[PDB]
Parts: C-alpha cells; sequence; structure tokens
C-alpha cells in the first residue's frame, strides 16, 4: 500500500492471479459494468510497444474507508499463460491482496496447480508469503459441464481453508463476494499497523 499522510490518501492494489484463459480479466469487466459509476474509475487494459498484444487490466475502485483518510483499491490483472512469468512479476509488486481464480475445468487443474505455485514463489522472490497476505480463492468456471466438484476444488487448491467463492464471472456468480471479502481483509490490516 501507499499512504500519503500529509494528502490523508491511501492506495492499495489487488491482484488477481490464475492461469490462462481462466477468468481474470472477465471478472474485472463485470466489476465495472455493475459497479455504480460514483465509486468507480474506468477499466482499461494495458501493454508495451514490445508486445502490443499481451493485454493486461487496470481497474480503480472505492471499497471501504479508513476514517481520516480517503482509501482507493487498484485492481489488475495479469497474463497467465505460463510463458510470461516476467510480466506477473512485475505486476505484483506492491501486492497488498490477491484473488487467485482457478478454472474448474477437469482439464485445467495442472494449469490451476501450476498458476497457484507460481503465486507462491513469486511472492517469495519479492519478500513476501502467500500464507500471510490478505488472499482469497475463485472457483470459476462452475457452469461448465466439466467443472470439479466444489470439494475437489478444495482439496487440490485450498489446503489452508482460505476464503473461497464459487464463480461464474461473465453472469457475475461470486464475482462482488470474491472482491468484497479481498477488500475487506486488505482494510482490515491496514487498521492494524
Ligand atoms: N463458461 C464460462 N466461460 C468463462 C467464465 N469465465 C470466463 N470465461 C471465458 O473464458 C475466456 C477467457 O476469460 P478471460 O477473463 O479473458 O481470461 P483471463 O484469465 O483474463 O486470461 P489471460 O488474460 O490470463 S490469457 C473468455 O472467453 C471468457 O468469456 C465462466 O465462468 N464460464
Ligand atoms: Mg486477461
Amino acid at each position: 500500500s501507499f499512504i500519503n499522510y500529509s494528502s490523508r490518501e491511501i492506495n492499495c492494489k489487488i491482484v488477481y492471479y490464475g492461469p490462462g484463459l481462466c477468468g481474470k480479466t472477465t471478472n474485472l469487466q463485470y466489476i465495472y459494468n455493475k459497479t455504480a459509476a460514483e465509486t468507480k474509475g474506468k477499466l482499461i487494459s494495458l501493454s508495451t510497444e514490445t508486445d502490443r498484444t499481451l493485454f493486461f487490466d487496470f481497474l480503480p475502485l472505492s471499497l471501504g474507508e479508513i476514517r481520516g483518510f480517503k482509501t482507493r483499491f487498484h485492481l489488475y490483472t495479469v497474463p497467465g499463460q505460463v510463458f510470461y512469468d516476467a510480466s506477473r512479476k512485475l505486476i505484483l509488486k506492491g501486492v497488498d491482496g490477491v484473488v487467485f481464480v482457478a478454472d474448474s475445468q477437469i482439464e485445467r487443474m495442472e494449469a490451476n496447480m501450476e498458476s497457484l505455485e507460481n503465486l507462491r514463489i513469486n511472492l517469495a522472490e519479492q519478500g513476501y508469503d502467500l500464507n500471510k497476505i490478505p488472499y482469497v480463492i475463485q472457483y470459476n468456471k462452475r457452469d461448465l459441464p466439466n467443472a470439479v466438484t466444489v470439494e475437489e476444488m478444495r482439496k487440490a487448491l485450498n489446503h489452508r481453508n482460505i476464503p473461497e467463492y464459487q464463480a461464474v464471472a461473465p453472469t457475475g456468480v461470486g464475482v462482488f463476494d470474491t472482491l468484497k471479502a479481498v477488500a475487506k481483509l486488505v482494510l482490515t490490516e491496514l487498521k492494524k499497523g
């Protein structure tokens, strides 16, 4: 987080992580579409001249408040396909909370596990610890006939029983619940230290 004690402004960063095509961008699109105009900024895509179609997303929002400050949450996604580790590492810098978006399709379980381990490693490689940071897991794509059962998703991907939400990101199932859960965890940490 960045706290400016003179201007009384706090900026928090939430990163949506997970394997290729798992639903990260779709989460932010639904959040943008369904949030009141007065509490959201603009959802934008970003890429660079070096790889102009390697897109990730940025969306600023007003969620909860810390008394005596203006607090804004900046939501980011990452490029989840395996090759793009360097991009994921750039985006994770300064993260305050993480949402791991798992693709419930059975064919994508290995990719879910690879991406979750990559999250843990990348957090360690910038001095963070996944076990301590505000962190919520989303089991997305619950609508698909090849989705793994929720119990099996939990046993495979949520060994520490952190908060978990079923989702269908394009229709909004679970999307705001996931966001509000991680944002509350981040705010609680701000109020602590
Ligand atoms: N059936 C179904 N399709 C979904 C769901 N969530 C996302 N999708 C679809 O999956 C595809 C990829 O979603 P997207 O949100 O773009 O992935 P991403 O995680 O951002 O992917 P990347 O940028 O790391 S490669 C899209 O076609 C989107 O509509 C879901 O819950 N159910
Ligand atoms: Mg995307």
